[PDB]
């Protein structure tokens, strides 16, 4: 219990008492702006949750922090570039409740294509009249197998969907800031930039992190390149320029949208809502499973004290950081 | 155009066009017992659905039958012990249909598992309140992750079915009226009689042609094995004891159940409606999907084709009947 670490958030207790084994710990749940900027300097390092934004502003009075572990798939809540800049290390939790969130997604997926949510719904009515009546009454539904399905983001997410798909018998294709092909021809997919892939792909899935480069990355010209296709988010809401994508629903231009986030959370209305058949919508849950709430806590305090031991975790996503800031330079332990 | 083959089902155009060029065709629409036993006698080959029963008391008048292609991946619609008596060949279909019902099975088990049907009733119902409300509301979620997965029936659905759900991190149990040792090794599955698979299983699959043997395979004494744990069927509703599986749901005991058959089709009134979060149910059209059909019918016309080329299709199912007229005989083309 030497390094000082504050908890924003409340933690599983288990995960808490393997944390205390090798810091002190400060128990601040959800601060605000200027609550946390006013004790953030305490500390070496903290575990965050989405809710709570290490804005620049935060940053400014963080003295002695060290790492940031994000207990969340995302980071978006933390000025990246600003705490690289500051040497600050800051990482995200996969295991878990990456393979969480990719089995989710394939959910989704062969919802938005075979219509079983839609079909549920639909048998309950009682409008079940007769074999003739689903196996003609029924639009045109289209398999997952031998289509082509391109993953934007290749992240532990996009990498789990990847390995996923493959024996659904789908051609993959995949973009990303960082190329890995180290997972190319392992996973037999072929890296293509955006726009090309949007034109080749039958199927596009969302596993971008939102960042200012990514806001709108699926703007309203992507849109339209994606006539006649499928679109899937699971990143972020702003990853795509939803209004675009509705319209391009209601025009019978996009052939379906699924997705686990919105623009605007939480949504009570929405022009999607009556699109039953072309689209397949949750709210924002693709990461709420019991056995991946109980490994965030572990994974996030593993994070954190990694970073602290003087060792490089495999979830670090500033790597940069690395020049910025040496390992050696805030090992504590 | 030599061999005449009665066509019992509505098939598309160009499926019927490739079974012109062989053969003259009679089109009966699904046929009453009484009104095929009438006309059967003209036929070489029958194409059939699985709404036509193929009885001994049709067969009586099938003097020039050689082979009854079943435009469909079930077959317990023709008495075999009948055909293979008779010398009869019957056939089913496989290759893509195959891949669309497992594609769809798949889709029913994270449904199942993860609740995306009742979800996205959920949230078009505007009940999206907040964050919380979902994170607290149903944390119960289990996600298919780490899970025993029990597969009763391991022909090409089974396989089909298991080879999607190894990278999502499942261990493979499965049980068949033929072990198949090198599925075993080559998908690591393990072999286990029926009700040690049901014991140890933390999900069951039914993936079984319906048989006087697996007959409610799922029995009521079965169903209290499974208190706990999910099932999933999408073969034939009789393979289970329906009403048991229906108490086990409203006791709470089955944790739940997901299926795209029952013993009453189709189904317009039914008791498990209600339980939108516990079940998931889809009116009987796991294979149905374009690619997949447009296989099926060049594939039961080419399945009875090969027949009277007197060559043995590898879809034969009562292979008994090689020793009652070997395929030399049958052989027309």
């Amino acid at each position: 219990m030497r390094p000082k670490v504050g908890v924003l958030l409340k933690m599983k207790r288990e995960a808490l008492e393997e944390l205390k084994k090798y810091a002190d710990v400060e128990i601040i749940l959800y601060p605000s702006g200027e609550e946390l900027k006013g004790v953030i300097g305490r500390f070496d390092g903290i575990i965050v949750s989405p809710t709570t934004k290490i804005t620049r502003e935060v940053l400014e009075n963080a003295e002695r922090l060290k790492v940031i572990s994000c207990h969340s798939a995302g980071y978006d809540n933390i000025d990246l570039e600003e705490a690289t800049k500051r040497g600050i290390y800051v990482t995200k939790v996969s295991g878990l409740l990456s393979e969480a969130v990719a089995e989710f997604t394939v959910g989704l997926i062969i919802n938005l294509m075979r219509k079983i949510h839609y079909a549920d719904k639909f048998i309950r009515r009682g409008e079940w009249e007769s074999h003739a009546k689903i196996w003609t009454g029924f639009k045109r539904i289209e398999s997952l197998y031998g289509k082509k399905v391109g993953i934007l983001g290749m992240g532990a997410i996009g990498k789990a969907i990847a390995r996923r798909l493959i024996p659904f018998g789908v051609k993959l294709y995949y973009w990303s800031r960082h190329r890995k092909v180290n997972v190319e021809k392992e996973l037999k997919a072929r890296y293509m930039d955006i726009d090309e892939l949007l034109e080749k792909s039958d199927i596009v899935i969302l596993a971008l992190p939102l960042t200012r480069d990514t806001y709108h990355i699926i703007n309203e010209e992507r849109v339209k390149k994606l006539e006649g296709k499928y679109l899937v988010n699971i990143g972020r809401g702003a990853l795509v320029d939803e209004k675009a994508v509705t319209e391009a629903i209601k025009q019978g231009k996009l052939k379906g949208y699924a997705t686990d986030v919105f623009e605007k959370e939480p949504v009570r209305e929405h022009e999607l809502f009556k699109y039953e058949w072309e689209t397949v919508l949750t709210p924002h849950y693709a990461g709420l499973a019991l056995e991946a709430q109980e490994d965030v806590g572990f994974r996030a305090v593993e994070n954190l004290l990694k970073v602290l031991r003087g060792e490089v975790p495999e979830d670090l996503v500033n790597k940069e950081v690395l020049e910025v800031r040496p390992i050696e330079n805030v090992k504590m332990l």
